[PDB]
């Protein structure tokens, strides 16, 4: 029953404040959503949880430790991974050796365990028929479920997805849902954050709603579809889901 916990995130950027206050709490066997309006700081929220960027201000805990100090490559062997949104595949690397790439670095797995589990992967993502295929010659789509199976192959505790579903087509979508779904079943605590609200709040158990740098909302995805004061600020006065 492990927590991943933020505790009033804040940072800055040449004196803009981009990200004010944010906390928010994922716990192992649970789907967290993280939405809202472009420019309201969600990537940034994820880049502190994750190290990629020091926050100006606040904590991140994992059960009753708290890790605001850990480095990046620290808070990774503690279990925090990150899907980023930008494009992360290695661009002259075929699509087994950019899931190779991730294996290698699992001190957890033995050279054979390695190569089962790319194998493995590349068949749950239904991209064994580009096993061969240059990152650069990918589809956008096709990239995105590479980017996605190189983050599980880190093997996280606590998964940060960045905009999993761009790019992707509605049946992908479903794939990846029930990957994410079982990734839940297994014990993973999985933070989600994508413009595809219907699909997003679907798989999500409860999201928080940023906008401008601050919550604006927490709750179930129904209370969140029903909430005025979100469709007013993000989804829009005639949102249907
Ligand atoms: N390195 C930076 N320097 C200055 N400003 C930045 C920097 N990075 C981000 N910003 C600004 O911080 C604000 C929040 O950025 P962030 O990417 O975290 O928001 P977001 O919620 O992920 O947006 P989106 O939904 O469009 O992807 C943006 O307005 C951006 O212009
Ligand atoms: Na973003």
């Amino acid at each position: 029953s492990a927590t991943l916990t933020a505790k009033n995130l804040a940072k800055a950027y040449k004196g803009r404040r981009v990200v004010e206050d944010v906390s928010l709490t994922v716990n192992s066997g649970e789907i967290v959503g993280l939405l809202g309006p472009n420019g309201a700081g969600k990537t940034t929220t994820f880049y502190m949880v994750v190290g990629i960027v020091p926050r100006d201000a606040g904590n991140i805990i994992i059960d009753d430790d708290d890790i605001s100090l850990l480095p990046l490559h620290a808070r990774a062997r503690r279990g925090i991974g990150y899907l980023p949104q930008e494009a992360s595949i290695f661009r002259r690397l075929s699509v087994y050796d950019n899931l190779m790439a991730v294996l290698q670095i699992r001190d957890d797995l033995s050279a054979e365990q390695r190569e089962d589990r790319a194998n493995e992967l590349m068949e749950e993502f239904h991209i064994e028929h580009l096993r061969d295929s240059m990152g650069q010659s990918l589809s956008g789509g096709e990239r995105r479920r590479v980017e996605i199976a190189r983050a599980l192959a880190a093997n996280p505790k606590f998964i940060l997805l960045d905009q999993p579903f761009a790019g992707v087509d509605p049946i992908s979508v479903i794939d990846i849902k029930r990957i994410i779904e079982h990734l839940r079943d297994s014990g993973l605590g999985v933070l989600i954050t994508d413009h595809n609200v219907r699909e997003t709040l679907a798989v999500c158990e409860r999201a928080y709603i940023v906008s401008q740098g601050h919550l604006i909302a927490h709750g179930t995805p129904t209370e969140i579809l029903q909430d005025e004061h979100v469709k007013r600020v993000y989804l829009g006065e005639d949102f249907r889901l």
